[PDB]
Parts: C-alpha cells; structure tokens; sequence
C-alpha cells in the first residue's frame, strides 16, 4: 500500500515510490516549464537510479497541491538474528524466517546492539516490492 | 480544511495544526511513556506557544502510523500591494481587498521584489483560522 505525501514535506533522504519502486531520494529539482518537482532516487533493492515528477491536482477552487507516493511501512517483531538475515514475526503471529536487512547507515549493527539490550522492545520497519520484503529501519516500542 | 501528515515527514519549521491553531513547529520530542511525538509550535496569528501530541492508529495488521494535521494552503493572485496588506483574488474571481501578510523570514520584501518583476506570475499561499486569512508564503507560477 502507499500514502500520499505533499511535496513540501519531502526532503533529501526520504523514501518514496518512484516509477513503482521504493527509492531513497538523493536529488530534488523543479521543472522550469511546468513547475512540477522532479525526484531522483536510488532503488532500495536493485540500487538503480530512477526519476519521477510530481502529480499536480486541483481538488477545489484556489487549492493546488503537488504530491508523491510513499510506502506504507510494516512493523515486525524480531525473534532471532542469523547471518545478515533475521527471523521476524507479524502482529498476527506469521513467522518470516529469512527476512533480509538493508545495508544502509549501519542498520545491522544498530539492530544488533538494541536486540541484545532489549529483544522484546525491538521492531523493524519493512517495505514490500511486489512480494519481496526487506527491513529498512528499526524502532523501539 | 486539513491534511494528514505522517510524523516521519515532519521537520522543524513545518506548519501544523496544534490545538486547532496553525503553528510553526519549533521543537520535536518523544514521549518516553507512550512513544508519541510531541510538537511545540508558535501560533501564526497570536504568536502564543501551543503543544500537541501525535495520533497513533493501527489501520491494518502490522501497520502502526503516527500522524498530525496540517493546513490546506490556498493560492491567491496578487493584484496590488498597499501598506503591509495586499489586494488578492481567488481563482473564481473573488476579490480580497485587505489581506494581511505575516512578518516571517522577510516575506513582505520577497513578495515586493517578485511583484515588480512579474506581477502576473506571483501567488501567495494563504492559511485560514476560523474566518481570518493571512498570507504566509509566496509562489511563482
């Protein structure tokens, strides 16, 4: 699933859906001809570059809004850490044995130290790309 | 009207609705007991301080989202500049004779120089507070 984000709340480093792919934004520019914003991002899964321009709508008189789509992050519990991947569990009890962890900003070591400190409190934020799941951030409940 | 904003897209300086008032965020903190985020902001109209904590929802299994409300900005054309206030016009032709301009980050002088340069291209972004309107930013179409 996706969420609509207003463009004035998008900054470098945010994760957006570009060309149907979840990407980390690395450049923001503005089109001189249309006024749309252009977003250059890095595919979280393949590391390829993608670009997409914003969507302009007029839902009411005197209201002009530019939006992009962002992913809906899922929150899983961490049951075990095994060799780069983790054993995760959904809120309903569905067990995921080999969930990969992205190599971005030392997430694995941040996750490792919080797990040994408070296993039951650690959560991973997960994105999906047409069936494939990956942990891209962590949270402490 | 308002728009729902995810908390991970809110940064210092953003404008949110706090306690029913539009405010510029000046401090973001996290509640140790609940995990909610707390936002301290400055009322754009009265300059008083207000604080509000985020709303936590669970719209689906394994989906936890924290949101705040932001204002829906209206876009008016600038017909004339008169003594701190401006004559503005909506997209449907409704004329507003004495629209005030906020004193934040030298908006009046930024608006003044763009008006003399390209009057027809200048737009002001306007917020409403239970009937009262004020220009809080500008745009060039």
């Amino acid at each position: 699933q996706t969420v609509t984000i207003p463009c004035h709340h998008i900054r470098l480093g945010d994760i957006l859906i570009l060309q149907g792919r979840p990407c980390q934004v690395i450049r923001i520019s503005t089109s001189a001809a249309t006024g749309q914003h252009r977003y250059l991002g890095v595919d979280l899964f393949t590391k390829q570059l993608h670009e997409e321009s914003s969507f302009v709508s007029n839902p009411a008189p005197s209201v002009v809004v530019q939006t992009m789509l962002g992913p809906v992050f899922k929150q899983y519990r961490v049951l075990d850490m095994q060799d780069g991947s983790i054993v995760a569990m959904t809120e309903t009890g569905d067990v995921k044995q080999n969930l990969p962890v992205i190599d971005q900003s030392s997430l694995w070591n941040r996750l490792q130290k919080a797990f040994e400190s408070g296993r039951g409190s650690v959560r991973v934020l997960v994105v999906s790309d047409h069936g494939r799941e990956m942990a891209v951030d962590m949270k402490v409940v």
